[PDB]
């Protein structure tokens, strides 16, 4: 019967794209006399799936008590919940753990699990963790947890599969685990896991060894003089060789891999849905290891991301954010392309900020599309609260403003959902519209791990989040100065996938594989533009001196520490031309030999090299996000741009209108968008096509996003242009919003005369064009092509 | 001829009290061609004060080199821009310092000075600080630096005495130095000051010990056997007596007092108008021992404040500072009321966030004024540019956002400005009101400093930023509870001051001083009512066991450390009646005894005790601000300050509506804000009144605020209350203001009927009250008296 197919961007549900707009409904937690008007309010949003865990804690809370029908509890009727939502016309994500994050008890894990089994919980270096902490960690790999699992999965995996849409049921995807991080301490390198089954002589950790390096290798690598490989001791502080603790990192990730094999197969057997995953490690550059396992082991497993950025204080979604998703979507995209797999957010917050503001959901929910993801889950869409005894982080509630409250009231981002989700499902072409940067930034994973760290022995600060991610991230300057990015792994990407780009990016530390160092010399001799910052690499992988890059660059960098102390890191301007003093911070490197092209002074602090036709910017300083009346960062990208020959599709004549240009086969949306939120006015060129014409610019009054259609044609009828989202074309009704500004210009082709509802036509030309200015009192008006 | 003096909370400029609505001017930043077209605009914003630095490496670039005139560069001619203020009818604020903060390279210190005498520099334990630090640090009392400053002073001085206000120019004030801090290294105890004149035997440490302490003192004091005062050195790390450290930490304190009197005492011969102070320390509760040696060396010294939140991001300006604005506003009006100065803003932020909302401008700026400040000082208010070879934190740019741009150009938070500007001025009586809170809380400054530190030897943690002032502190909770504070110095408050209030919270750490713990039992004996958490001190001020507070009450505290590490912090839940499952984080201690009204489970955790004549509410728990659908934390205060008989002026139906009363004599004005911003609509009891009677409640469709009239009048017609802001009532011309809807409801006692202007009459009412509701299409709207 049903199926549930997927080809580029989208998933196929009997043979026909659609495009997920999904609410999170976690029915366990709402009441269930509730249900039926929620699911209807999801309706009234547009939104066609309801994401739901299933907790194991839940539904057997007692060792072997089972209850999916209601029995004991009316908020245990899944089966009840899953007819109702099919009934209701929604398709189904399901997420049956056995973790489930969720701000729930124990993620779902059952105390008399723990209780009875305390050996298979994660534990120190120095004993036990405490017991008191939220999300008992537990050894994945343990046997007997594995086994107990296994036991929820013989339960609840029946359910599930009688409901599957290829059953006639609502469900289109089962989901492993939830975000599998090792219970959220892989940040805390030292925290977890020691258990025995681990450190013994004999362990995983001296299997997965001797699986990966000779002993030769490792006495190299570490430093050290082992004679048999029990002698590696499992490291416990930041003192031992950063190799090694690179290892130790990547051992933690090798167990979660394994982990979801396990769930994997256990899935694949049972189910004819796509197997998904969410945020594998709650890391992004170490997606690589993720994505190389599962094509090892032939896993064919649908990643899907979320985007959270403010809890319990406000919403605070504004232009800072943009670098860091940027980045975000950016390393996503790139991994989940080359599997194949339709990109979709399953959480995209929408609740656990005090105050959700409107203008900010809408720049996060709407930045999604432009930036590679079409397919979105709200989370959590439906408020709830929790039963007794199930409590973890927020007490008794679980509605920290959702769209739809506990009791039915629709909050302000309610109808930012309603309207961005109706012009996802009904806009022709845009989910797979594409955008195709010209610029590239080079990720490298080591380094997102001592991020994570807050690691200090190096030359380098390994403040990524305050240099390249954050409020004054080099990325947010990209995103602000108009220039749009793909992230590429370095390690992973070809030279072909490079040197498709016309400038990459690339932040350095004190060291960078052989591989990598020698990849950015082939990229830049075979023609690819280079900048490079805040110095180049002088050590490989092994933390041996190594320096192909450098050599062949020839310039010389000077060294110079980087400050961790914010009262001891340093104020300084880099002067350039048409560039006065632009503001840096932190410790600041010669840069000898090449064309100089920035000072510190009279002193080169970067400097531009060519080879062949390609060529390189290397800079010895940390370039951030800052703007001002005078705006040299900014100014400054551009230069850089300019210099390297980089050319966008498109130009803008007020900085602070941001276009991402979503290309499809002969047309194209615009995503335009405002995060800064003041009142601004401009024109834009769109492939030599200067809009509007006859108003004097597209005004956006506040934050916010438009789509604007460029080519897009029925039959011989042709949307040349518009400064108004389509959000829809139906029969011969186009359906615009425009909630930015009171008026929109509208170019047609192919139509000889129009009639509009909704507003009035005030001004107008032409032969090559029907063109039509129209004032709308509302944001919304129609144009009914005659 | 002319006269400034001051009472109550105003200047009074020539016998007439007059409301500081200023804005600053840095003539020295701002092209000369461009000083009266920016001045003009400061007119057209309602601000009748400019403030201004004068830096000292600016009008003396190499020793004994002044130009006060642009004998060398344009924006060297202070004599011209004081005439060009005072001509254009400007008062002027100057603030010669020597230090000057304002992201000017080394914050107005010459390179000359610091160069030819390195031995001025403040020093570190270990060594030199770096030479590249912003702000280079000085050793105040080093003879070779107040030579230095008084050549400045001595240049500079008689220019100032020239243009002061008695003297026929525009200068009203003149301050001294720059909120001294050190150099903004008072946060980091052990960074500075090492300086040798400091730490020797005999020198400035050794000597304050003496003047403070007994050698008896200090052995009881720091658990020692010193048998002279050279044995006690500096400390430079943790492992030092708390005590101790505590000394340290005022020392430098008096450091800074030194210094200011010094300059004070220069200043006071030359000048006969009111010498003012900015911040001393960068402290707020610390201020304590500046008043204290105010008074103990007889200074006159007119303290003002300032308000920053949000640097080199967009402006973040939310519900969730309010705990922190509260707590600050009141920890400085506590102080000034007694010394009997006015409250003054001299710097309210007004650039150095990239984009800065004008809703948060207006909630940040209009929220002064109830909070006890009306005097307001914007800055950075004209934008500006710096001189090559000045700049420090921005590179050239000093144009970050200003409400007027370098250029000229109005950004959007000058419109708010000029509207609360013209506020402030025209209102009658609104200045000189007062609000008088029910609900108090106490600080103790000892706990302001390991705050600072992030001191880690107790029991209890020092996270105050989170617990106390931050987004989810106790004080925002109260903020945000509608529970308007005074706070009050625990060490220096008398006990009729505290009995003044109907509730004191107190948030009390391991220790707390016998005289401290000693006046509380007095207070709860004498009918006052307490609430204290999370713990009850077990330690005197020495860190001897002392516990008289937990003796006197009658309950017994579990004795539990608090956490730090954030995956080991505990997510709690606690009930009381009416409360199912609060959410409280980190530890919790039982509290044994009383009456219970606070559970872990079945364990009590929370106790109510009734002991002399007053009441005692004790909690083993962090009570802190989130909120959610359930809103368990405020209805949790709601509880407590029912339990303790605490009832506010004012009621409201809406919790999100936070308003504030201002008292006057015969008359009111109610601050009415929505902090949150999103739409909220309710109705307010106040003065016996309800509030509307014919519109269908107070709308405030986004985030602001108004001052609503209560009693105001002149003869016999009087405003029994509104629903906009009266901000003019000249002749019989009634001028109103409500930005936040499109209806207001007028009600007029002594007139029988108006004509309107700006709007029309769409409901009314009589007969010893004439009610009208207003549709005004605009903001503004007149009432005219018939
Ligand atoms: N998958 C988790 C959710 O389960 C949790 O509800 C959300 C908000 O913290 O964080 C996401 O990472
Ligand atoms: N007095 C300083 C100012 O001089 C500075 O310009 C402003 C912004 O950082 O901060 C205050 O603390």
């Amino acid at each position: 019967m049903g199926k549930v197919e997927f080809s580029g961007k989208r998933y196929v549900i009997d043979g026909e794209p659609v495009t997920i707009a999904g609410g999170t409904l976690q029915f366990f937690r709402v009441p269930a006399d509730a249900w039926k008007d929620r699911l209807l309010k999801m309706r009234e949003a547009g939104l066609n799936t309801v994401d739901t865990y299933v907790a194991w804690n839940w539904h057997e809370p007692e060792k072997g008590s089972f209850d999916f029908k209601g029995e004991t509890h009316p908020q245990r009727n899944l089966v009840g919940f899953l007819e109702l939502a099919d009934e209701l016309g929604f398709y189904v994500i399901i997420r049956p753990g056995p973790y489930i994050c969720g701000e729930w008890r124990n993620g779902g894990i059952p105390d008399w699990l723990i209780d009875e089994h305390p050996e298979i919980l994660a534990k120190g270096p120095n004993g036990p963790l405490p017991r008191d902490i939220y999300y008992p960690p537990i050894t994945y790999l343990h046997p007997t947890y594995l086994e107990a699992v296994g036991e929820w999965y013989n339960a609840v995996f029946p359910v599930i599969r009688k409901y599957l849409y290829t059953n006639g049921g609502p469900i289109i995807s089962v989901s492993i685990d939830d975000e599998p991080s090792y219970w959220e301490t892989i940040f805390q390198p030292f925290l977890t896991d020691y258990n025995e089954i681990i450190t013994k002589p004999g362990g995983l950790w001296e299997k997965w060894l001797e699986q990966n390096y000779t002993l030769e290798d490792l006495r190299r690598r570490y430093k050290g003089d082992f004679k048999d490989y029990s002698e590696i001791k499992v490291p416990t502080s930041f003192s031992e060789p950063l190799p090694k603790l690179i290892d130790w990192h990547h051992f933690k990730l090798w167990m979660i891999n394994e982990y979801v094999r396990w769930i994997y197969e256990r899935m694949a057997r049972e189910f004819d849905v796509p197997i998904s995953i969410l945020d594998p490690y709650l890391l992004q550059v170490a997606w690589r290891h993720f994505f190389t396992y599962m094509r090892e082991h032939n896993l064919k497993i649908h990643v899907w991301t979320e985007f959270w950025y403010s809890f319990y204080r406000s919403s605070d979604f504004k232009e800072d954010k943009l670098g860091h998703i940027y980045y975000k979507t950016g390393i996503y995209r790139y991994h989940v392309r080359k599997a194949g797999t339709p990109p979709l957010s399953i959480e995209t917050q929408s609740s656990l900020a005090h105050t959700i503001d409107p203008t900010e959901a809408e720049l996060l929910y709407s930045i999604l599309p432009p930036l590679g993801i079409p397919n979105i889950n709200y989370y959590l869409f439906v408020g709830g609260e929790n039963p007794e005894g199930y409590e973890s982080h927020n007490g008794i509630t679980w509605d920290v403003y959702s769209p739809v409250g506990l009791d039915g009231s629709e909050r302000p981002h309610f109808g930012v959902i309603k309207a961005l989700s109706e012009t996802m499902t009904s806009a022709e072409g845009l989910a797979d519209a594409e955008l195709r940067p010209k610029v590239a930034v080079g990720l490298y994973e080591p380094y997102e791990a001592l991020n994570l760290w807050g690691y200090e022995g190096l030359e380098e600060s390994t403040d990524l989040n305050e240099y390249l991610l954050g409020e004054r991230g080099l990325f947010t300057l990209l995103a602000m100065s108009n220039t749009p990015f793909d992230a590429v792994d370095l390690e992973d990407v070809t030279l072909d996938e490079l040197l498709s780009y016309d400038q990459l990016w690339v932040y350095s530390l004190d060291f960078m594989s052989r591989e990598v160092q020698d990849k950015l010399v082939e990229f830049v001799a075979r023609g690819g533009n280079l900048v490079i910052l805040p110095m180049l690499p002088r050590y490989d992988e092994n933390l041996e001196p190594y320096s192909s890059l450098k050599d062949f660059l020839g310039v010389e960098v000077e060294r110079e520490k980087a400050r961790r102390n914010p009262r001891l890191i340093q104020f300084l301007s880099v002067s350039a031309e048409g560039i006065d003093r632009m503001l840096v911070r932190n410790t600041v490197r010669g840069v000898r030999g090449g064309e100089p092209i920035a000072f510190l002074g009279e002193k080169p602090v970067g400097a531009f090299v060519r080879k062949g036709g390609g060529s390189a910017v290397v800079l010895g300083f940390r370039l951030q996000y800052y703007t001002s009346h005078h705006d040299l960062h900014r100014k400054f990208v551009w230069k850089l741009k300019e210099l390297q020959g980089v050319r966008e599709d498109f130009e803008v004549t007020n900085p602070d209108m941001i276009v991402l240009p979503m290309e499809g086969k002969g047309y194209a949306y615009l995503a335009v968008t405002n995060p800064r939120g003041h009142p601004i006015k401009g024109r834009i060129s769109y492939r030599g096509l200067e809009v509007p014409v006859l108003l004097d610019g597209i005004e956006l009054k506040r934050r916010g996003t438009l789509y604007l259609p460029f080519g897009v044609r029925k039959g011989d009828v042709e949307v040349a242009y518009a400064t108004a989202t389509l959000v829809m074309w139906e029969g011969d009704v186009l359906t615009f919003r425009n909630h930015l500004s009171g008026h929109s210009e509208i170019a047609l082709k192919g139509v000889e005369s129009v009639k509009v509802s909704g507003g009035k036509i005030v001004d107008g030309s032409d032969g090559e064009v029907l063109r039509i200015v129209i004032e709308h009192p509302g944001e919304y008006f129609e144009v009914e092509l005659l």
